[PDB]
Formats: C-alpha cells, sequence, structure tokens
C-alpha cells in the first residue's frame, strides 16, 4: 500500500564550518522518484515542468510530497525545481539546494579532529504507512586537490534508511506515528598544516626559549626577564584566540597556552626562592644551573600526561 | 462558545545567544489542534494539505487563526506548514519554525550565569471569549554529551497558560479585552569550562606574579618593573575584551581586571613611598618585605568581598 | 472631506543602535483607525481578516491607505497584519513591525551623551485634504530593571501631529503639497557605568603612574621608562578603539588618550632637558622633583580646562 | 515618436561607504512622469494606486517601463510603489528605494580624499527611439551640522543626460542601439578631523620621540632601546589597520608608519656604526649628537618631499 | 532537432573574493537567443515583456528554458528580466544578475597568486538532444585605472562550449544523458603592492634588526634582548594574521614569520652556547662576531631556497 520513493543526493560543496553553532553548509541537488496514476502527455514523450509551474500542477491535484531536511537550520536556499512527468505514471522531482545543516561536533581534538557531516531527510506529512524510502544513493565529487582544501573528505558517503517513532502524536494510534527517514553521512578530518606550522611550532619555540631564563647570571636579570616572557605568553594567548575558532572547551593548543603560563609562573616561584633558600644570602646556585636542564624535563614529562581523549 | 486550541511545541535547538541585544535562537515545530464543523473529505480518511495549498483553503474560507510569538524579534523563518483535516471536525496545524526570541537576560555573573530561555505564544486577532489555549506541551531533545555544548539545559521546560488584560483598546467593553497566552520557560547554565581554564587561571597567575615585584632588592628594579606589569594588565585587558561577550556592564572578570589595575597602581605608590618615607634616604626595607605577603592578602581579601549578590 | 485616522503606536524594544550609520532598531505594533462606508458583516459582529486575506479585500476595492515610516532605512520587517472591519463603517489596521530607523545622533559626549529615538510617520500617497491624522497615542513599557538596560528611557514618550509642505512637486499646486505627519520622540541617556569603571578609571591610573617617571633617580632610568609608558599608551588606545563604538570624531575618551600621548612626550622633553638645563652638566634636580608636582598639577590644570562639550 | 520621461530623485541619506568594495549606500525616492492615453478616473479627480495594485494595472495593459539603476549592486530595496494616474493622460510613478551603489573610488589621499557619489539610471528595455529622458531633477537636503558628519558635501548635485550606444545588441540595426541615460553626480570631501588628532598626531609624537634615542649615553642604552621603539611601531601599525578602512594600497598614514619603521632601522644602522667607525674603539660622538638634528631634519626633510600625488 | 541557444554574458564587476570558501561575486547580464514558432505581434514590431509579465506568458505556455549557473553558491539575485518576442519566431531572454560563484582557488603564493574566475552555464532540464548552446560571446569592461583595483584582469575572457555526461540518471537511454555547457574563464593576478610595502618590507627590516643582538657586548644584554625580540615577532604575527586573508595553509608571509621565529630561537641558542662553549666560562667571542655575518648570509642563503611551489 505505501508509496515507494527513491532518493538520490548529489553533493557539490561542503563548506563553512560553524564551530560554536555546530553547523555546516552543503550545496548539492536532491532527486526523488515515485510512481502515480499514468498520464496523457503532449507527445508520448516525458513531460518537463520547471520552477513556477509545479505549483500549478499541485492545484490540479498532483501529489508532490514534502520532504524535509530534519537537521537543517531554517529553510534552505532552493535553486531550480523540476518535475519530469512520465506518461506511464512515474514522477521525478529534482531540486538544487544550499542549506546550513546541524550535527553534533566534538572539537576537543583541534586541530586534529575528525568530523562527520550529516544530512537527515524525512517526509513532512506522510508516515511509513503512506510514504517510505525505497533506496538512497549519495554521489560525491572526487577531490584530488584536497591539500588546498580546508578539509580532507575521508571515504565515500554512508547511507541509512530507518523508521522513527514519534510517540507523542495527536493523530491516530495504529502505526500512524512512524516515519521513514534517510540519513546521509560523510566522514572528514581537518587539514592540520596551517595550525601545526603557524601556531603549534612557535608556541613550542617560545615555551622553549622561556627556559633560557636560567642561564642569566644575576637574580635581578632572571626575575625581570620573567616579566617579558610573561607578557609574551599573554600576547601569544591573544594571537591564537583571535584567529582560532571559538569553542566552549579547551583545545590542544589552548592547553599548551595554559601550560606556557604555568612554566613561567613556575620559574618566578623558584627564581625568587633560589635567591633566598639557604643562609649566607646565597643565590642557591646549587639549585639554578641544575635547572638549566631540570625544567626542560620537568615540563616535558609532567606535560606528557595530557592524554585527555 | 470559545474555540479551544491545544498546543504542542517541539524544541530542536536553542543556540546563538546574543548578549548585547538580549536574544537567542530557537528551532522547532509548533502544533495546534482545534475542532470545527465536520467536513467532507476524500475517503473517510483525514486530509493532508501541504504548504502553498493552505492558502487555497483559506480563500474558500477555512478558519486558521494566526498564533503570534509575542517575544520574537522580527518575523520568524517558517519552514514547512501543514494542515491535517479530520472529517469529525478536528483540525491540526503543523509548522516548523526558526526564530530569534527576546527575554530579560542578566550576564553579571559571567561566566557563571543561569538563564531562562522563554517562549510566549498568543493569538494575534482573537480574544479569550473567542479562542483560548486549552493545554501546553513542550518537548525537549535530551543532551548526553553536554560537555561539548555551549549551554547546559537544566531540567525540563516549565509552562503556564495565563490571561492578559490589555488596557488600551479601541474595541468594546463587556469582557472583550483579555487574551489567551502560553508561556514556556527553559532554565540553563553556562558551561564554564573554556573560561576557567583559559581565562580565570592565567589572570590569577598574572595577578599573583605581579606581587613578586617586592622581592627585587633595588628601588630602581622595583619601580621600573611595575611599568612592565602595567603594560601586561592592559594587554590582558585587551585579550579578554576581544574574546569575552560585549556587555554594557562589568562582569566578575571585568572587576578582577580593574583590581589588577589597582593592585599595580597601589604597588607603585608603596614602592615610591618606602624610598622617601624615612629620613636620610634610608630605604624602608621593613615596608617592602612586609609587602611580600601584605598584598597577597589585601587584594585576596578585597576581591574576596566581591560578594555582590 | 479628509478622512480622520487615529493612530496608536506601541513600542516593545528599542535596541541595536548603530553609531556609525546613526540608526537604531525599534520593535512594536501600529494601530490606525478610520471610518468609511458601512458594510455587510456576517453577524452584526465585526469581521476579522488576517494577513494574506487583507490583500484580497483591497482587490474588491477596500481602501487601506499606505502609511510610511519616514525615517526607516529600508522596508521594515512586517509580522502579522490584521484588518478589523466594523458594520458601522469603521476600520482598524493592526500590524507588528520591526524596523531600522534613522535620526541625527551626536555622539561627542560619549559615554555621557543623551540621544533621542524618533519615529516619523506620514501617509504615502494622500495629502491632508484627503487623509489627516486625528490624534496620536504612544505607549511605552515601564523599564523597571533599568540598571540592566543599556539606555535609560528618561520620561515618557513625546508626540506631535504636524503638516509638511513639499515644495518640489510634479503634481498640481492647489494646497496639494501638505501631508499629515506624526512624529514620535523618546529621550534616553547612556548607562555610563561600563565605560567609567572599565575605561575612564584604568586610563587614569595609567596616566597617573606615567607621572611617577620623575621619581626615578637616574636620567637613563627616567628616559628609558617613558618609552615603555609610550608603549603602554598605544596599547591602551588599541584596547579602547577596538571595543568602543566607531565614530567620525573624537570622543571624551579619545581625547584622554591623546592627552596621555602628549604628557609622555612632554615628560620626555623635560627629562631630556633637566639633564642639560644647567652648566656643569649637572642634572637640574631642582627641575625634576619640581616635576613630581609640576605634571601631576600642570597636566591636571591645563587639562582641567576640558570644558569642550 | 519616443515617450518623454521626466525624472525626479530625492536623496535622503548617503551612508555606509564600503572602501574595499568601492560602494556606498543611497536612500531616497525616485519619481518618473510621462504622458499617455487619456483615461477615465472615478470622479474627474486623478487616481492613486498603491503597491500590490500597480501589478494589476500592468496586466490590463498599463505601460509602466522598467527603469534600471545601472551601477547598483544587485536588486535594491524598493519600499513603497505608487502610481498616480491622471485623466488627462499623465502617469506619475513614485517609489522609495534603498540601494547599494558603485563608483570608482580612489582612496589614496585618505584621510584627505574627495569622492563623487554617482547614480546612473537607464531604461531596461526601451531605446531612445522609444523612451527618452526629458529632464532630471535631483533634490537633496543641505547637511549643515556637517561637523558630526563623516563627509562634507561640496555643493548640490550635478547631472548629465546623454545617449549610450551599445555595440553588441542582438536586436535590429537602423539607430535601434542607443539608450537614454541619466547620470547624477554629488561631490564630497572627507572630514579629516578624527584622523588628524587620533591617528596622524600621535604617530608624529611617537615617530618624533623615536629620535630621542640619540640622547642616551652608552651604546648599550642606545641599541637596546630602539628594539623597544621597534616594538612600539609594530604595536601602532596594528592599532591603525584594525580600525582604519581596509584598502589594496598604501595610504598617507600607511606610509608614515613605513617611515617610522625606516627611521628606527636607520637609527640602529647608525648607532652600531658610530661605535666601530674609528680605531681605539673610541665612541665616535661626532657622528652621534650630530644625529640629534640629522634625523629630526633628515626625516623632516626627506619626508616633506613626498610630493607623490 | 535540438534548439540552438546563443548566449551573451556581460560582466560588470568581479568583487569580494572569499578565500576560505573559495568564492567570489559577479554582477552582470545574460542574454539568450533562440528561435521558435513565429508569432503575431502588436504592430509588426517585436514585443517587450518585462519582469512580472514574463511569468504570465510562461503560464500560457511560452517555452523559456531555465538555464542554471553550475558553480554559483546559492540562489543569485536576479535583477530585471526581459523577453523580446520577435514576429519571425526568435526569442531573446535578457536578465541582470548578481551571484556568488565557486571555483578551485589556490592561495599559496599570496600575495602573488593568480586566480581564474569561472562561470559555468548549463541548462537545468534539457539535454543536447533537446537544447544546445550554439555559441558564446563574453563581454568585459576595460579597467583603465587598474592601479586602484585589487585584482588585475589579464587579457580577454576565454570561452568554451562543451558537452557533459551524467552517468547516474533514471531517465531515458538513447543519447539522453548528455548536457550542453558554457564555461567562461577570466584570468587575474593580485595587486601585490600593499602587502609588499606594508607587510613584507617591515617584516624584513625587523627580522634583520633582530640580528643586531650579536653586536651588544654583555651576555646579559644579548640574551635579555632576545626575549624582547621574541615579543616583537609575536606582535607582528598578530598584526598580519588579523589583517590578511584567512587560509587553511601557510603562505609566503606566514613562512617569513616562522623564519623570524627561528632566527631568534637560533640566536638564543648560540648566545647561550657561546657563553659556555669554551672552558673558563669565558664568552666565546670568536663564535660571536662571526655570527654578526653568519646569520645575515646563512638566513639569506638557506632561506632563498624556499622555491616551494
Ligand atoms: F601590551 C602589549 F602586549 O602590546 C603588544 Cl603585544 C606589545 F607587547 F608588543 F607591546
Ligand atoms: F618587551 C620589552 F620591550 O620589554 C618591556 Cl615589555 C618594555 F617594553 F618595558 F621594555
Amino acid at each position: 500500500r505505501p508509496v515507494d520513493v527513491s532518493v538520490s543526493i548529489f553533493i557539490n560543496k561542503i563548506y563553512g564550518v560553524n564551530t560554536l553553532e555546530q553547523t555546516y553548509k552543503v550545496d548539492g541537488y536532491i532527486v526523488a522518484q515515485w510512481t502515480g496514476k499514468p498520464r496523457k502527455t503532449p507527445g508520448d514523450k516525458p513531460l518537463i515542468v520547471e520552477n513556477t509551474q509545479i505549483e500549478r500542477w499541485i492545484n490540479n491535484g498532483l501529489w508532490v510530497p514534502a520532504l524535509e531536511f530534519i537537521n537543517v537550520v531554517g529553510s534552505p536556499d532552493t535553486g531550480n525545481k523540476r518535475l519530469m512527468l512520465f506518461p506511464d505514471g512515474r514522477v521525478i522531482y529534482n531540486a538544487r539546494f544550499l542549506g546550513s545543516f546541524s550535527n553534533d561536533m566534538d572539537f576537543r581534538l583541534f586541530p586534529f579532529d575528525r568530523q562527520q557531516f550529516v544530512l537527515e531527510l524525512e517526509p513532512f506529512s506522510y508516515n511509513n504507512q503512506q510514504l517510505r524510502f525505497s533506496d538512497i544513493q549519495v554521489y560525491t565529487e572526487n577531490i584530488d586537490n584536497e591539500e588546498i582544501d580546508e578539509w580532507w573528505i575521508r571515504g565515500k558517503a554512508s547511507t541509512h534508511i530507518s523508521d522513527i517513532r514519534y510517540d507523542h502524536l495527536s493523530s491516530v494510534q495504529p502505526n500512524q506515528n512512524e516515519f521513514s527517514r534517510i540519513t546521509v553521512r560523510i566522514d572528514a578530518v581537518r587539514n592540520p598544516s596551517y595550525y601545526l606550522w603557524s601556531f603549534i611550532l612557535p608556541l613550542g619555540l617560545i615555551i622553549a626559549a622561556s627556559w633560557s631564563v636560567f642561564w642569566l647570571e644575576s637574580f635581578s636579570e632572571r626575575l625581570q626577564t620573567s616579566f617579558t616572557l610573561m607578557l609574551t605568553v599573554v600576547a601569544y594567548a591573544f594571537y591564537t584566540s583571535n584567529i582560532l575558532p571559538r569553542l566552549p572547551y579547551t583545545t590542544v593548543i589552548d592547553q599548551m597556552i595554559i601550560a606556557g603560563y604555568g612554566s613561567i609562573f613556575a620559574a618566578i616561584l623558584l627564581i625568587i626562592f633560589a635567591h633566598h633558600r639557604q643562609a649566607n644570602g646565597v643565590e642557591d646556585d646549587l639549585l639554578i644551573q641544575r635547572c638549566r636542564l631540570a625544567f626542560p624535563l620537568g615540563f616535558l614529562a609532567i606535560g606528557c600526561v595530557l592524554v585527555i581523549r
């Protein structure tokens, strides 16, 4: 009894990740085929109906089922519409769309995270007793120049037809509450180049050269240099957070920065201590200089336990 | 006599809080059911009317009352509309919406604020003598990975149908001035993660380490260094202001920063004081040295009386 | 002859002031009542016609005159429309609007300026021989938590019906160049809180401690520290300009910064001077030290004639 | 043979110059008058048609020619449309518009540039054999409290009606390839106030005090300080470009900053030279000190011959 | 059998490249000519149908094939539409458009990159058995004062009609899967001035002057300065990244900055090494001074082999 509808989704561009909103843009076309009461067409050739005309055929009683992108955020930008009406009953709906879609996204592993871009498609009014998805095909471009792309799309789309029970329906009871839903998935990993070389590396180099505070010979030189190193971290904190995507949690890079702030406060506690440890007023040289290769290990080992995954 | 309307609101996403404008975005569906004069439907089965076709039934006189979101800011983006016409009189309105909504929002406890996301729903044209809200259902998705969300939704939505006296009317007098209104409330708190770890903590380390100025032994070392400390607070003031939400009042971090400005201006006053307090130019190294844990308590006390609540 | 129309304007939110464009947003409702040729209504009860149906009645020849917001910038976002048609002739137009409005805005005393939010309403086609405004009512909410509002609405709203002569007309001549215009005024003052505590004050502490450059005892110390003070000002300029509203002129704050810029250059010239004022190559430490209160007073005096308002 | 069209343009606001896009915003009204087939109006008084109704009259065969703003960027926001239909034949089209317009804009003398704001209006479909522009009237308010205005309008609008021959037309040949085009010009200059006091002047004070490095005593003092002077220029470059208009070229202010970078690199090149020029290792203070007026004049001499215009 | 369509594309402005999205905007006209069943026109002169009227003529069965821009991103803003209906059958569609287009864009050689802006035009429904592009003419303005333009368009546009096989179709079989496609390409190179003079050059000047650490005479001086130089580079990274285009990879300038980061970390390592390389702990001033001409040549040699393309 229920009508079988065949869907094909051609994906043109996935662009513009919104990190705070957990959304993304997808441009492509959607195709839908189903079969109805056969029809008299001008010539025994299939009939083509574009854009403003489809509305007219609907007023004469053509059944064109509303298919909703569930995880889209607000009505998508619809390009051209097409009905290809075959004389032998079958009907093809073809539409181009650009829409900003929503999905759960964990950005904690930035810049080395993998994400999956999803489309969720479901009919708006007719349940699986009325309209069901027979099959789903998703086609993607084959990207070869992905090294100039922000994201490396990682493997072909996965498809998934299932049924959804909306328990709370104000309608009827026997199975009038289940709807048939297509789900498209595309896996991807982030192109970590720019973030590796232009952010991670110099943060290391800076945190590195911070240790070279201990090879200054007076105390006065060492503590005062600590305040210029101090400022540099704040500056580097400002630099990253202004360019990196805003998020509600700490990333890898964010943590290196918290680590950089610690190492600098750490030295200030010691440099000030070594000036006062033992009697004689001795700048505990017994302590410093031994720190010239103590801290680069202390930071680098107690820093080797950031396995938050 | 009055028409009874039953409302169901499905909430999909509450995102994009706007601090300055006091708004937030809500994507969902809204459902309204009422019963009218029973009807001839094709088959004794309910009738489904999608989108552009609803306008047609209106011109032939189907009564579909406009229900307005009172606390929206501008006409919402409405996705698919749907009428389900049952033969036994009952009528179901189903429409998807995305809208920017307004409510009172206090951000003084940032990053530890609790908010109320609110919806207020009321008919646009018909009073409670004519149309009244019978009951209200609000459904919320269940967030399990809340550690990657901007906001933690805290408990299920509370609702309240109420009545409103509109004083200034051009209509008539006998009981023609009250309207039926749904009010949905959702409580939520901010995910304080990114801000404790990447803002509060280094502000402490910076504000703490400002104090290590008193462990320099020269006067020249002490006064000149605090000016490097001065630059560091403005840079940190600059960092915060660029990333934290724009507001028309001071937050806690805002106050700590001013305290940071004070702690350093205060210090410059003592350093200059202890050098000329006593006769002969003897540097009062009793005031200094006493300051080495005088300030870590004074600030830590005058900031421990930021109990403004 | 001319139709008297009674207007009521309900204001919900005045938000989103744009300083550079001198615009602001207003959300509210508008009511217009006038009386025409009496009508057949279903029941002796008034007829309610919403949204898409109003357009229909215009085509059957119903007169609904277009009332234009003079100072709106672009087509306002119209929410729900409603006609209330009375059997006794009279007609009530009700529509919700959100719109961006323009008015002259002087921001020179920022953050201590007062602005007035203005609405200017005038019919689009019909002069006052045809359509004139009988009376105008403006209703505004009671801001109770005004300490959490950015703008303090200061006294209830002002109203004023008037007539406007359009000299340059391509029409006729006979007093057909005058139009009936409602002009709503709302005065408001800026909540100067955030800017005092987080901008004016720390700028003071910074400008003040600039003066403590004269209590360094060396010439090298005094001269070299001022270059750091210099850096501290440029830094503070960047903090302010990036956060404060952008304008085509200098504000109060904009000037303080220029003063700090001056004072440091003033200090640099003295600090470099007292090193060469007297013969012997002796530092006129009479001059400096006089400066420990020449600048804190001199700057504070020739800068205390900042009665520029 | 051709229909004469008389145009009136009332300009309400010119705002929002986009420096990078070379565009500017214009709010106003446009009025076009022509004379046609005399007509029956209800009563012997002219007829008014508003908004949605103009379309209806177009369908019963009223000619209202589409007039295109040639240098607009994308379809403009048309507020109200109004048709005034005269019994003696004349037809007056009155429409309010807000649109983003384009013109070549050279911003190289910023902040001392003059721009001319242009409107170009031409019929979309009809040539000068068919439709021609009779006259163009442009009405502008006179902005007198121009001191809070970003731009000083250098007098009332100039116009130029001409004919434009389009080579590549797919139409017919004998004189059917020329179109009637109005060109409105408004001249204006930028108010250099804000940019003089808040950008030009403190850059001068800083570039000036940069020179006060030659008045430090040891070579260590002299060289170590210019690296802080260096940091200061970079801090100031950042301040400007983040607030000043975005462009594809160097401005005046841009160059001042390049000059400051030069002066400081120049001083370092000299400071290091005067230290090793002679044998004995003796400090060549003949070269230094002479530089105390070499740079303050050299920059001020080689910098007042920037007659690049 | 198939209809020949002759296309003309007039390009008005190419503006607003989005580096991240790999998009750019194009304003222009499109003209399409084909010949159909001849027609009786009012007078024996061609008929002009504008905008809303074209819509009407379609509903009575005028064939106007919808032509889609393949690589536009979202529904472009259609300006005026015009049908010119000739009596001898031919039909000309002319419409103005503004749209955002996508193409692969490689920005690695910034600011010296070349881009080609492409337009790809193809019918939405009709194959080359039904509709084909006969010829394509492309018209571009001649940029004469191109020195104020961000992009230099380099030569006339190249065009190419070709045919496209779509494999995955549910439609017909005998040659029914191929579509006709116009492809326009426009070459352009970037105006490298502003980025050369305001970014590359002062970056050189700073990276150079960084080297002058080796001419300070104390170890204390040389090392403490490296930390101030360190700060200057972080500042300069922030300035560039905030002003320059966002990309997913490192550019030439991004590389210069990493080099400055390296050179400074390089020196810190040597300065600290030269202090302990030799026995006695005496500063190996042999290594130093040799470094005064090691780095400007070493950096200039191993950095002139960044021919990475
Ligand atoms: F306040 C400062 F941080 O400003 C900039 Cl980044 C510095 F350090 F270069 F001066
Ligand atoms: F960074 C260096 F310039 O050192 C500190 Cl921040 C200054 F500016 F005070 F000199």
